[PDB]
């Protein structure tokens, strides 16, 4: 019993974190086999941050301009290249702790664990969701760039996020491990801002099932609704549309609780229209949308 | 920016988790140097669960009755003993991954990371607080017994919790690493239940400071209060009394935000008396009390 925002165990990732310094700029890197991955803005300085041409900046560097430290061991850089917004530093040593891994790009509404790091040293681990507007609501301080987001499936680490910046609203933006940004953000100084966001409906319904599995039932009702009528309400409250595929994905949880998906949707409609009247669900007084159906099944199966 | 429930990186702990089987009962153990620690109820069977005499149960076992598996390696048990409600299994191999560690008992209102494990395999990591009534609101399924709670300070792991059981309300109880229960709970089948609980005031105030540091200011006011008047309100809302030591502990956060502790207490009094009028603080619609002053300083310093 119980329902917590749970992250994957971080040890496999911890053994990949290093510190990358170029000039007086330092940040974190990810050491896999004989390559270190980090944000390419490590080669930029305060003077070029407005319209930097990264191809020019990199052509003017050599391997000796990069210091890579893995704990108290200095790694010799033997090559450097750029891939989109990530820098690849070839080092002369393959990381002996490299896990089985994949570079996967995630979808908005999916969750992942973040290992916050500073100066190549892990500091904390927590769960995040990619928002519909392609930002993440992280916890990151100065020096956290290069920290990564990941999921683990049977000892294989699927890396999905590298941290690059903080937007003016305090939310965060970055890229996939191939250096391609999530969202319409760039690694330079502009007035860029998070676009409008929406609530991830399928996740809210998953979490209502979690709650039922954990004995919170007060929000249930005898009613049902059609998908079309439900989605009329969703649109009114800035919730994403629910699709038949979402209904199918919720099938297992529906079957375990005996509550049809469109029945739980009737409950969600009532909650949106009426609030909670002072009650809580799984210890929250608002509707939580950063648990996927998979997250719920993982933590609630028993 | 940002504020998340953040756990410590779990890798140091992950390398200590093993599986312990006695008969058909299996659970998790903690392998440090050449000792494996686990709940002593692993030696109990369904027939004895009402009034087990553990001294009798253990005298009837030998080393060969315990199977310890560390990954795919079987560890040879060469001794067994009991210490309060934990079993100590001496094995013939010192864990090469043993971190620097301490066994420390924590106070109600303090937080710690939990590494949930099944069959000696880590599954997830999350933050918990020891409640004033000595329970924890965890996330644990069948097979999670023997999972541990810990804090990490400069590479030294302070273990503070081993998981033993789930109470009827779905909250959790266990012991310290010396096998002494937190709270008035026992490792046998009774009608035992969590006692009345209260909210951890000093932590709520810490979190209000976190919020101010992260730009949530709407709940601030021009008022102050005395400690005595504040505590009259606290008692009315089932909040713990605030002490001068709590005020002193909040000194740094007060100084960073420029908001005197008793000023923030005036804000808390208004929030308790009036609710939030539909607003949120750090993405919550209720007052959060599972962050200590230390947790806030760790995550907000920048
Ligand atoms: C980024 C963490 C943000 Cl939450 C981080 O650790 C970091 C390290 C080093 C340098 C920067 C940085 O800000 N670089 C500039 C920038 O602001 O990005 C747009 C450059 C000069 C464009 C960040
Ligand atoms: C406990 C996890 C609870 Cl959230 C766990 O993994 C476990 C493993 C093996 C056996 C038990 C168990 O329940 N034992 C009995 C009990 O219910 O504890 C009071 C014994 C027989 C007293 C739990």
């Amino acid at each position: 019993s119980g329902f917590r925002k749970m992250a994957f165990p971080s040890g496999k990732v911890e053994g990949c974190m290093v510190q990358v310094t170029c000039g007086t700029t330092t940040l974190n890197g990810l050491w896999l086999d004989d390559v270190v991955y980090c944000p390419r803005h490590v080669i930029c300085t305060s003077e070029d941050m407005l319209n930097p041409n990264y191809e020019d900046l990199l052509i003017r560097k050599s391997n000796h301009n990069f210091l890579v430290q893995a704990g108290n061991v200095q790694l010799r850089v033997i090559g450097h290249s750029m891939q989109n917004c990530v820098l690849k530093l070839k080092v002369d040593t393959a990381n002996p702790k490299t896990p089985k891994y994949k570079f996967v790009r995630i979808q908005p509404g999916q969750t992942f664990s973040v290992l916050a790091c500073y100066n190549g040293s892990p500091s904390g681990v927590y769960q995040c969701a990619m928002r519909p507007n392609f930002t993440i609501k992280g916890s990151f301080l100065n020096g956290s760039c290069g920290s990564v987001g990941f999921n683990i499936d049977y000892d294989c680490v699927s890396f999905c996020y590298m941290h690059h910046m903080e937007l003016p609203t305090g939310v965060h933006a970055g890229t996939d491990l191939e250096g391609n940004f999530y969202g319409p953000f760039v690694d330079r100084q502009t007035a860029q801002a998070a676009g409008t966001d929406t609530t991830i409906t399928v996740n809210v319904l998953a979490w209502l099932y979690a709650a039922v599995i954990n004995g919170d039932r007060w929000f249930l009702n005898r009613f049902t609704t059609t998908l079309n009528d439900f989605n009329l309400v969703a649109m009114k409250y800035n919730y994403e549309p629910l699709t038949q595929d979402h209904v199918d994905i919720l099938g297992p949880l529906s079957a375990q609780t005996g509550i049809a998906v469109l029945d739980m949707c009737a409950s969600l409609k009532e909650l949106l229209q009426n609030g909670m009247n002072g009650r809580t669900i799984l210890g929250s007084a608002l509707l939580e949308d950063e648990f996927t159906p998979f997250d719920v099944v993982r933590q609630c199966s028993g």
